[PDB]
């Protein structure tokens, strides 16, 4: 039940609820269980729950412009996609007319804050809730273990030197 | 004296690259010439730590003050590829062009040098050697002085740890990366 160390395959296989986007694209696509957080203007500064979001809910896939190295023209909204253990392409969520609402979700600062894991399944990126999100709480994402490892990034539950030499 | 002159324009080895270790190390220590090989090869500035009442080696200690920036090695052991590998406790990986190339295996004491006896550090605070691949070899570099009669304790340098998807001293947390 602790999803911290699940593999991308385990997220896909053991997901309970699937939430599709709502039928500018980045704003219009926001599912009906979410709301935007706004600046004190109409600038969107994050995504919040409108209602209780269960653990084990999948959002996505991420929509954005796709670039390879040979085709790439701002990298803050980039997500990397891998094939057979090599970087294959980027999905770029920067352009709000060609990207969905996932571009607005802020990153978690700590394991405690994280309530979404980002995973690559197939050729897509999804965000899975790893804990319940009560109403009117911010969605805060970080890479799942396998994705973090592909990036050489830290992640919740990462083993320490102390762990590896115990 | 004071100020801009002595300051000039802008020593911690924690985040050095493998190239930096090779370029900037100060002292080189070669193995003892030469011979069992794993014991006979131990450099004259080191001693073994033994199990109590036993001749069993359980670690490596300094015999004398070992300066920061001292290189030991290269590692010697049997070399296996995936296509030739026959207990991985004493295995070290060698990479070529970002891909695993072969393993150096220190298990057999007749075919390996003293570096097989060096134990891993349990924490950043305990580490006094960084292991690096330079060229086709692995060397250990002291990252802090080792006073006389203190154990040598190794961990991978940052780039080697990252090839292994291992943690390392100085690794940034999510907290550091996000603010």
């Amino acid at each position: 039940a602790d999803m911290t160390l699940w593999t991308e395959a385990e997220f896909e296989e053991k997901c309970t609820y699937i939430v599709n986007d709502h039928p500018v694209q980045a704003e219009a696509s926001l599912p009906r269980n979410l709301l935007f957080k706004y600046a004190t203007s109409e600038e969107v500064i994050g995504v919040m729950s409108k209602e209780y979001i269960p653990k084990g809910t999948r959002f996505g896939p991420l929509i954005g412009e796709i670039y390879t190295n040979d085709t790439v023209p701002n990298r803050k909204y980039f997500w990397r996609i891998y094939s057979r253990g090599e970087l294959h392409h980027f999905i770029d969520g920067f352009n709000e007319e060609k990207s969905n609402w996932m571009r607005y979700v802020n990153p978690a600062h700590s394991p405690r804050e994280q309530n979404l894991a980002a995973c690559q399944n197939g050729m897509n990126i999804y965000f899975y809730t790893i804990k319940p999100i009560p109403a009117n709480q911010e969605l805060l994402v970080w890479y799942c273990r396998d994705f973090a490892e592909r990036l050489h990034y830290p992640y919740p539950g990462e083993l320490t030197m102390m762990n590896l030499t115990q």
